[PDB]
C-alpha cells in the first residue's frame, strides 16, 4: 500500500505545516502537524478542557463506531519549546492520503498548553519519530508509520515541504519526479528515538565549505534551523546589522537586508537553503527588526534540522531494519 497527502503552511511564515487526517467511522478529518521529532498522535477532542479549545476541530470518539477506549492508558508529553499536552487514549481507524491503519492509538487531549490553544489551525500532532519515544503508559504505543510499515510497498515515508507553498508527505514510495539529481543517504542513530544524523559541514553564501561534523535531528515539527553557536555566528556575521538579542530571544536582522544562502552537507552532497527561507519577518507588527531562521542550539542540547532546512530538500525517512535518511535537491 501507499499514501500521499498534501501538507500546507499554517501561515505566511511557514511557522508549521498541517496535513489532513481521517480518524474514525464515519471519518472525522482533523488537520495535524506531522512531527518527525516526536512519536505521539494526539488530537484536540471532546475531552479537551473547554477553555483550552479555541477554533480547533475536535475528535469525538463517541461518534466513531470504530473507537475503543484503551483502558487505563494515559499520555503526557513536553516538547523542547516548553509546549505540552496530556490525556487518555482510544484506538481507532486512521487514514492519511489513502493509507489506512486500523487500531491506531489516538491520544485524546484533556489538557494542552496555551501555545497549542492559540494555534487555531492545528488540531493535533502526528508523530513520526521512533516508537520508543511514545509517551503512552503503561503500554507504549506505535506510531502511524510503525503500524503501517509492514503493509507499505517500501518501508519509507518522504517529506517534501514547500517554501510559502503546499508540499507533500508520501508513505510507502519515493516519487522520483519530486526531486532533481540523486538522493544521498546518510546514517541514522535511533539511540535517542529521533531521526538523528551527522551533517558533514556548511557554507555561508558563496563562501568556502567548512568540513565539520554536526550531529542533529531531522524534525519537521520544529520551524527553524538550530545549529552550534560557532556556525550561527559565522552566518549572521555576513548580514550587516544582525545581532543576537537576549530580549527578543535570538538573532535578529534589519528587515532591509538581503540574506545570504546557507549550505549544509549530506555526505559529499550539498543542500542549499536560499536566503529568503531564513527570513521570519518583523519581530512584532510594523517593526524593522526581523527574526532570523537560523538560531543557536546552545542550551537545547541538540542541533535541530527543522523546517528551514528540510523544506530546501526532498527528504527520505527510510524505516528499513537499519534506518537511514536521504536528501535530494529539488
Amino acid at each position: 500500500s501507499t499514501g500521499s497527502a498534501t501538507t500546507t503552511p499554517i501561515d505566511s511564515l511557514d511557522d508549521a505545516y498541517i496535513t489532513p487526517v481521517q480518524i474514525g467511522t464515519p471519518a472525522q478529518t482533523l488537520n495535524l502537524d506531522f512531527d518527525t521529532g516526536s512519536s505521539d498522535l494526539w488530537v484536540f477532542s471532546s475531552e479537551t478542557t473547554a477553555s483550552e479549545v479555541d477554533g480547533q476541530t475536535i475528535y469525538t470518539p463517541s461518534k466513531s463506531t470504530t473507537a475503543k477506549l484503551l483502558s487505563g492508558a494515559t499520555w503526557s508529553i513536553s516538547y523542547g519549546d516548553g509546549s505540552s499536552s496530556s490525556g487518555d487514549v482510544y484506538t481507532d481507524t486512521v487514514s492519511v492520503g489513502g493509507l489506512t491503519v486500523t487500531g491506531q492509538a489516538v491520544e485524546s487531549a484533556k489538557k494542552v498548553s496555551s501555545s497549542f490553544t492559540e494555534d487555531s489551525t492545528i488540531d493535533g500532532l502526528l508523530g513520526l519519530a521512533f516508537s520508543t519515544l511514545n509517551t503512552v503508559s503503561p503500554t507504549q504505543q506505535k506510531t502511524f508509520f510503525d503500524n503501517a510499515k509492514a503493509s507499505l510497498d517500501s518501508p519509507v515515508f518522504t517529506a517534501d515541504l514547500g517554501y510559502h507553498a503546499p508540499g507533500t508527505y508520501n508513505f510507502g514510495f519515493i516519487d522520483t519526479t519530486a526531486y532533481t539529481g540523486s538522493i544521498t543517504y546518510t546514517a541514522v542513530s535511533t539511540k535517542q528515538g529521533f531521526w538523528e544524523w551527522t551533517s558533514t559541514g556548511y557554507a555561508v553564501g558563496s563562501g568556502t565549505f567548512k568540513s565539520t561534523s554536526i550531529d542533529g535531528i531531522a524534525d519537521t515539527g520544529t520551524t527553524l534551523l538550530y545549529l552550534p553557536a560557532t556556525v550561527v555566528s559565522a552566518y549572521w556575521a555576513q548580514v550587516s546589522g544582525a545581532k543576537s538579542s537576549s530580549s527578543v530571544g535570538g538573532y535578529v536582522f534589519p528587515c532591509s537586508a538581503t540574506l545570504p544562502s546557507f549550505t549544509f552537507g549530506v555526505g559529499s552532497a550539498r543542500i542549499v537553503i536560499p536566503g529568503d527561507y531564513i527570513d521570519f519577518g518583523p519581530i512584532s507588527t510594523g517593526s524593522s527588526s526581523c527574526f532570523g531562521g537560523i538560531q543557536s542550539s546552545a542550551g537545547i542540547g541538540i542541533n535541530i534540522f527543522g523546517d528551514v532546512a528540510l523544506k530546501a530538500a526532498f527528504v527520505v525517512f527510510n524505516g528499513a531494519t537499519t534506518p537511514t535518511l536521504g536528501f535530494a535537491s529539488k
